[PDB]
């Protein structure tokens, strides 16, 4: 429904890669970067966070394509930072360099249609282009993976089509 | 709000079966028996080539093996669909595919699945519904970028394990 | 109430021209200037004969001499129209007709003209619009019985006659 | 939403029968019994076109053979209908037609059939109704250009054919 | 709430004049100029004697003598009124009456004067309207009984007298 | 909302001064099945208009009893004002000892229900004729105090009664 | 909620003056200028002796001394009032009183004052309105009980004393 | 609409009896048994001296002869009432009065009887209720002027007399 | 939603000041200038010893030294408050306290602070408002149990020291 | 609007981390008739300011057991975050293996009902004492990192439990201070 249309606006408190706190606006990216917004339910769960770290291993691939990677859950910035300071051995995410958003009011998850049970989000990926238009949505109800390779391809394909259209 | 993780909206539609026969399909015939992969695409007979539909058909055995029913849906009539299967690839048809095509003549299905664009045609989408009738996976594309057949089989398998 | 005797509901639609190109037709491009015979049929590519639409294309000059524009219309997409046109008649297509086909993809034209059936497809129908944009004649068929191009022509003549002289049938 | 291809809207009206007496007719009488061809015209006692209704009566036999009841209907009262039949042809009456004339005195029938112009009078229209009470054909004219009994018989035959051999 | 003693509801109607030509009559064309006696009746061409209408027309001089415009009115078309005038009394017609007949084809004049019966035809009624456009007198009969022409005159006289002299005794 | 002239007279119940000058109560439904009702309205007691119409109706009271009609007078005044008007001699502008009954429409609601209330104050002059089935056959409404002779009222009643029993004649 | 201690609700009404002419009275015409004693009573011409109105009239000079306009009011028409002024004391009338009587023909003054009973007649009441349009005193009786004029004069003096000095 | 000539609004309040204890009074407990004189006054401990409540209590036997239960009411609490009783009159108190004082702490009694001024305190008011719980007389005063117990006694007589005889013609 | 951590709901009331005169107090006269400690109690003149009001009065200089205005509040009239001050301690009274008592005659202050019980009397409560008009601390007791004035001074100190 | 103080405590049901570190459910109704409840709220797990309140309270679990009080702590964090907070040692900014139960107000629903939700985000620092008829007897809400001593709270429970039996107690010498 917001697909092919403007990304709903969000402002949120965040933890940057150097571990300081701050704020991120959707609008600080219009005309400058693509945004890959991804959602996951909760920090410190018993599902191990292979997805998040896989996405961080590929951070440079994302910068090559001019995309800002943003993770987001309803946990507070402090839980996010505490998750970072936790050894991977213990189920932590270690010291990732991409920024994590705190959806502390849950309104961002409401806005993006990914809130479940007025509680936590479902797993989701949203790809927002340089005009703030949503080009791609993926919503998973289950704790399964998503290849970072799959995501890279999608980005390349949309950037390719966004500039040459669609023949073969 | 979202139906992901909830009950897939009911649907009922006329359809062209793999053998070119006309019939009817509705969600509830699969409940308790089969997984359902419902995909949407805007239009028959377009200048965008239908590689996705062809890629999906190639893997039809893989789908049958995971007990999934593959359903393509678009806003065109059942007669357009048939016509399109009668057209070979060289001429921009889909040729004689084996999975079934749904006709969303009223646009109700696209509306109900929230993938109707601009009140005309739907966007490209995949919706995986399980044997209980719950939506476990939704992907919506605004552009004709296509979706790897393996990306999908791997989702189906992660869900079945 | 009915729009017969009142102004044709406005429409705008993507179209497939006689030369097989894509464009756009709207009602107000004709008001100064010509009569419009709008006709409606349910679906492209059906098992029923496109015999009506071929008969009507044959008499396309008869319509021009009378200063009417012949527009055809269903809820199919412009792509489906073109594809029907690129299909030889022997395989059940309309071939290379010379008058314009409108695409009522959103269904709102069929709805405004009160000819939409079961929220799905239009009925077989003919609508004749004045040079003032007033609807003078409406005919709706539920089944495929066709309509003599000769009666269409007589009706058209009688309407052009009645607007200048007596509104007097007989007979 | 049109009623073409659906159930014809119900009506129940006072009428003037062929023998010149008064009664009621209602759509329900005809289902699974015969086809109805209902026509509307605006006004009795105008000089525009009374020849259409005398011509349709002149052809009544052709209608019984197809098993179609012919009913005319305007907004005039039954009394006005009677007078019009009682008026000589030369003064513009319609004579002792044998087919029945419904009086749409409340403008109910015309509204329900979408043929009422300006809350006054109906337009000229023809409605063909099935043996199952489904409207199969609708014609509406804004002007008095008339319509041949041959064009009408053509349609009815085409429709009765298509119903057996569904082409 | 009644319109009696307030302004007559507006009407505009196609009409058949005494000479049998077609035209329009408009309430306001009489304001400042004449008194209007408006009367309603169900239908042309019924089996009830049109004796009221014939009586009324016979006294048309006495209405002009009092500066009142006599207006007849039913829900029939003007074509039906003309046809009713061209039909001999012997045959259930009204013959060639000199006063004008109004057609209430939409029914909205009857509806506005609260005299419509069952969405169909008007009741029998008499409305007397001032030079100022004020209704001074309303009569409604459910049944086909007469109204004496003398009674109608006596009433008009009384209103004209009151308008000059107020209430006497 | 169309007129009630086709249809049942709107129900009323009012306090009243009888012919004997006692106070009571009259309901429209006490009459259905047994009497015709001629319900007349007038604006007010003790005005500067002659009550000649009230006087005239009371002289013809036997003529009404003979056609099985109950004469009922009505205005917006209290029963007390009605009684005080009956106690006023004709010489001093009164109605004297009239024998038909007078209703007090003290709440104004009989007037509202019958559509003859003028400016939430007083009614117009009016005559309503209700038959034995409770159906209104006749309505007359004047804005001014012009008379209306009993001969003419009697003629109308007879013509109504005739139409109810024997056909409908010319 | 009560209007006591607040602005007296506005009213206008046709009136019968002491000279027996019909006129008009506004609440607005007394503001700034006089106190108003407004009193209500159910009905003219009842079997209750109108000795309250008569006693009030005899004291008219007492009220003029304290700068108060005396106004009676009931739901009867101005014709009933005058007829009642024209009825001799010995016949149950009130005769030629000099103070003005208001006709609450529409009953809205009684409504606005909250002294209407059963949508019919007003109860018996007295409302004292000061020169600022503020109600200082209200008395309502359901029964035909008198009120001493002296009681009333004491209330007015007491109220005016409090206006110049205090509690 | 007024409650005068109809049933007194129901009330159920906490109370300080003459015998300085606390309890409840309830309007229904008088139906059929007594007449009730309910009075309202703004506040205890005020600078206006309480001569009115004194004068009424002095006359308490007069109210007993006519079978009228005297009740005073204010929006103060029962504790302020008690404290006022235990203040001597020399210091602005009311002394040990023998009649009962009600507390309209929620202000709902004052609202029900239409005597609340600006959602704060009640006006000075007197309400005479029938043995059938019908209100016969209401007096309301914006100002601290008195109301002699003689006027009040005379009103109660007149009302009791009216219930036996009609109006008394001469006055 | 509480007003704790947000601005204090506005109030004005007639009051009895320490010198026993009447006047008016409203929240805006403190804003940008003084801390305010507003306390509530059910009623004057009850059988509950007014030990809390007296403890609070005794510490009035302690309050003033921290830039805090002490305000007391119940639903009684200003007249009852004065009468209570004129009743000595020995006979169930509060005597001549120096801090000011507000009269919540309409019960608005109580409604707006959310401490009104059964539409009648307020509960026992303490509300500490910032010099920027922000509520920092709220206590509400259902029972007459008392609160140490030392706990109160200790809260005030904590707030005035760590931000 | 009106306060629940002196009225029945708003009902709640919440997932929980117990002393033994298992997950569960606690609803208020299971304590009615049986225990007093001290429900406290605090903003967030893993913050930079020392969780001294939570640690002091748990050191005094025996004083609460004595007074027949179920100590329940509660924030808007998930049960998984509370569990991680406990498995983080104090040296690492955790709370360690405390024995009383911690509620998860994951929907914020409980903070809203108790009137302690600040900015639809986090709860304020608050204490709510519920007696065993389920009536709320005492509410404290602080805006800042100010936190009650455990001695103060124990005392207040004592005064409240004594008051339930004996009513109001006029203190000796109250005229002095």
């Amino acid at each position: 429904t917001y697909v092919g249309k403007e990304a709903p606006f969000f402002k949120a408190e965040a933890v940057f890669g150097d571990n300081s706190f701050g704020e991120v606006n959707l609008t600080q990216f219009i005309g400058k970067k693509y945004v890959l917004l991804y959602f996951y339910p909760l920090d410190f769960t018993f599902v191990c966070p292979s997805e998040i770290i896989a996405l961080d291993k590929a951070l440079d691939a994302f910068h090559e394509r001019n995309v800002e990677l943003l993770g987001c859950s309803v946990d507070s910035k402090y839980t996010h930072l505490a998750w970072k300071k936790t050894p991977l051995a213990k189920g932590g995410i270690g010291n990732i360099k991409h920024t994590l958003l705190s959806d502390i009011t849950k309104s961002i998850s409401k806005d993006y249609n990914v809130l479940f049970d007025d509680s936590v989000s479902l797993r989701a990926f949203v790809l927002i282009d340089m005009n703030g238009i949503v080009q791609h949505l993926l919503v998973n109800n289950l704790a399964i993976g998503r290849s970072v390779d799959e995501i890279l391809r999608i980005i390349d394909a949309i950037q390719h089509h966004e500039k040459y259209g669609d023949v073969c």
